[PDB]
DNA sequence: GCGGACTGCTTACCA
DNA sequence: ACTGGTAAGCAGTCCGCG
DNA sequence: AAGC
């Protein structure tokens, strides 16, 4: 089982490690025969030898091409011959890259920005995660003594939690008389004392949330103003930051410093991302949070001091658990993109993509497209047409089934063989040619994407298999992450064609694809209309609701299941339409939101305030059980009840706070904001007091009594107290409550002002 | 000038 | 930070008005 | 080779 790849310099000469797991043991394999190269596209071959005594500098020392053969690959389908130029140390590629691409006879340059070590991961042809290897994991977690102003490292670290299967333990330097706490000297012994348990427990795995950015900064901060080696790598060295957009990231050489925030992040749609919220989300069971001011006040007393070392276990304790639910499915994708768990875990979707197509393009000798530069990012700004969107029938309905179908985008890739390299092929014999944007694409040749798209399919069929044919519970969950992985991996092509930033980036395609979208779906509709008896009451991209009026249930159904049979022979490759479920009443608001419940009862919720986090619990709540007085029951005069109730409820302000908070992201640096509503305005206060605003950071607020902007009574939720301050109950009955259910009871001819009091 | 309509900036949903 | 399509809150600006 |  291979964990990662990195490089050392030995005489000014390159050396890979592969950090691997076999038979139980931890090796380290080096490689000193690889040599890093990129390719040049040069004018005539006669110009390779003034190419060869191009020269830079590198830290004062003459780097020059170590030598040059002339290779033949494949460049978006056309055969293509380059220059393969080696060089003698991977940092001699960034040096001299620049002046290769200026000289003349140099039309262009390619592979130039892959990283060393992921460039042998994927030449060498080896795979991460391989194997069933049963890795050894320690959970970490660090309270620390804040005060409100101070700079990150000034409070020393209070205690170090740590938890495994075997134990969960608390190492401090107060008097605290608990079974798992363990009190020592001072903060110094207690860091050694925490780097000599992760050396006598020698784990694979180091588990923490958000060590990112808070945990392995503090202890690189105060390992510093104490004078500690924090050798906590399998080497010996230290654990090294690095630079990952807005947010940094901590690696541990020979470990998998795996930090459960990213992931949590990418696979979790929550209100709030508290390491309190996510336990209850995942497991059920409910977590008690203790604060930084409530901490400090029970260090400083000692009283409350075996309360906050509680805590400190239990966050270990619970990190370890989230470690264990969510590392498997991520080993996983380790397996599936073939890079490491740690950059794979820390990775948005198109770079995976990115990353899966790279490792394909070496297999098939495809030249890979560079990254655009500024100039050519700038021309790739303009949208396209997208999904099409009918206006719904607003209102209530019986009898209705929702047809959809199956993998829309990724059936047209495959059936179409949309890709740039049989986009306007010269001199094709067949073609598929786009409806509205008019592209042809090859059909004599399978396209890359199409192509590793058909691999995917089938790939998935054989697990599928495999997983009806496993007696063994684990191997069937592990088999079950890898075909519902190959399922999101398959359903992202689409989105990468039109990602801006990405080296197969096509546009062309991206329309395309669309465009037949809008094709097959206002099809099926006016098949489902004209020839048939259904009115299509709303339709989103590659899915739609639709009823026969005059109908009963077994009907609708029985018509439904006919027209399938009908129109998917119709329909070309891969492209089948589904019957998804049959629904007794179903309630569409506008576009985007609507309603629908099934014969069990079960009410299924879409795009309304209910699934929304920035609108307040109560709003929520109350739209709720309007919406299941209206559609479970037969009840108008029911909802009516319930609007008057909340509303009097929130004028007599018994409604409790924690129903009050509404949650907004911050999505980009605080300066960058242009207009200034409540989330900005008490972020720009917070950080103004010196709180770390970072982009993904949720704003948590209540609205104070007041008249005028919104924003300036807007108060973190953290900071409300019904002694001192009050709740706008106007507000809430107004502009949260009323507005949420008159989007319903608008269709029954209620006025905003008839459902208040 | 008033007070309500309109619109751009946001966000978080949907698919 | 994989795409476009969409409703809707907030806070400024616009615009009818008799 | 790191942080920034
Ligand atoms: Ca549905
Ligand atoms: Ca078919």
């Amino acid at each position: 089982m291979i964990l990662d790849t990195d490089y050392i310099t030995e005489n000014g000469k390159p050396v890979i490690r592969v950090f691997k797991k076999e038979n139980g043991e931890f090796k380290i394999e080096y490689d000193r025969t690889f040599e890093p190269y990129f390719y040049a596209l040069l004018k005539d071959d006669s110009a390779i030898e003034d190419v060869k005594k191009v020269t830079a500098k590198r830290h004062g020392t003459v780097v020059k091409v170590k030598r040059a053969e002339k290779v033949q690959k494949k460049f978006l389908g056309r055969p293509i011959e380059v220059w393969k130029l080696y060089f003698n140390h991977p940092q001699d590629v960034p040096a001299i890259r620049d002046r290769i691409r200026a000289h003349p006879a140099v039309v262009d340059i390619y592979e130039y920005d892959i990283p060393f070590a992921k460039r042998y991961l994927i030449d060498k042809g080896l795979i991460p995660m391989e194997g069933d290897e049963e890795l050894t994991m320690l959970a970490f977690a660090i309270a620390t003594l804040y005060h409100e102003g101070e700079e990150f490292g000034t409070g020393p670290i209070l205690m170090i939690s740590y938890a495994d299967g075997s134990e969960a333990r608390v190492i401090t330097w107060k008097k605290i008389d608990l079974p798992y706490v363990d009190v020592v000297s001072t903060e110094k012994e207690m860091i050694k004392r925490f780097l000599r348990v992760v050396r006598e427990k020698d784990p694979d795995v180091l588990i923490t949330y958000n060590g990112d950015n808070f945990d392995f900064a503090y202890l690189k901060k105060r390992c510093e103003e104490l004078g500690i080696k924090f050798t906590l790598g399998r080497d010996g060295s230290e654990p090294k930051i690095q630079r990952m957009g807005d947010r940094f990231a901590v690696e541990v050489k020979g470990r998998i410093h795996f930090d459960l925030y990213p992931v949590i992040r990418r696979t979790i749609n929550l209100p709030t991302y508290t390491l309190e919220a996510v336990y209850e989300a995942v497991f059920g069971k409910p977590k008690e949070k203790v604060y930084a001011e409530e901490i400090a006040q029970a260090w400083e007393s000692g009283e409350g001091l075996e309360r906050v070392a509680r805590y400190s276990m239990e966050d270990a304790k619970v990190t370890y658990e989230l470690g264990r639910e969510f590392f498997p499915m991520e080993a996983q994708l380790s397996r599936l993109i073939g890079q490491s768990l740690w950059d794979v875990s820390r990775s948005s979707t198109g770079n995976l993509v990115e990353w899966f197509l790279l490792r394909k393009a070496y297999k098939r000798n495809e030249l890979a497209p560079n990254k655009p530069d500024e100039r050519e990012l700038a021309r790739r700004r303009g949208g396209y047409a997208g999904g099409y969107v009918k206006e719904p029938e607003r209102g209530l309905w019986d009898n209705i089934v929702y047809l959809d179908f199956r993998s829309l985008y990724p059936s047209i890739i495959i059936t179409h063989n949309v890709s740039p390299d049989t986009l306007n092929r010269e001199g094709c014999k067949e073609y598929d040619v786009a409806p509205e944007v008019g592209h042809k694409f090859c059909k004599d040749f399978p396209g890359f994407i199409p192509s590793l798209l058909g691999d995917l399919l089938e790939e998935r069929q054989k697990i599928k298999r495999k997983m009806k044919a496993t007696v063994d519970p684990l191997e069937k969950k592990l088999l079950d992450y890898r075909q519902r992985l190959i399922k999101i991996l398959a359903n992202s092509f689409y989105g990468y064609y039109g990602y801006a930033k990405a080296r197969w980036y096509c546009k062309e395609c991206a329309e395309s694809v669309t465009a037949w979208g809008r094709e097959y779906i206002e099809m099926v509709i006016r098949e489902l209309e004209e020839k048939f008896g259904f009115k299509v009451l709303y339709a989103d991209t590659d899915g739609l609701h639709a009823t026969i009026p005059g109908a009963d249930a077994e009907t609708v159904k029985k018509k439904a299941k006919e027209f399938l049979k009908y129109i998917n022979p119709k329909l070309p490759g891969l492209l089948e339409l589904e019957y998804e479920g049959f629904y007794v009443r179903g309630f569409f608001v506008t576009k985007k939101k609507y309603a629908v419940i099934d014969e069990e009862g079960k009410i299924t919720t879409r795009g309304l305030e209910i699934v929304r986090r920035d609108w307040s619990e109560i709003a929520k709540e109350t739209q709720a059980r309007v919406l299941e007085a209206i559609l479970k029951h037969g009840d108008v005069e029911e909802a009516v009840r319930i609007v008057k109730e909340v509303t009097e409820k929130l004028s007599k302000y018994e409604v409790p706070p924690e129903k009050l908070v509404i949650h907004e992201q911050i999505t980009r640096d605080l300066r960058d904001y242009k207009a200034t509503g409540p989330h900005v305005a008490v972020a720009k206060r917070l950080a103004a007091r010196g709180v770390k605003i970072r982009p993904g950071t949720v704003i948590s607020y209540i609205v104070l009594k007041g008249s005028g902007r919104i924003g300036d009574r807007a108060i973190p939720a953290d900071e409300f107290d019904p002694t001192k301050h009050r709740y706008d109950a106007e507000y809430y009955i107004e502009n949260q409550v009323l507005p949420a259910v008159e989007r319903i009871l608008k269709a029954f001819g209620y006025r905003k002002e008839d459902l208040r009091y």
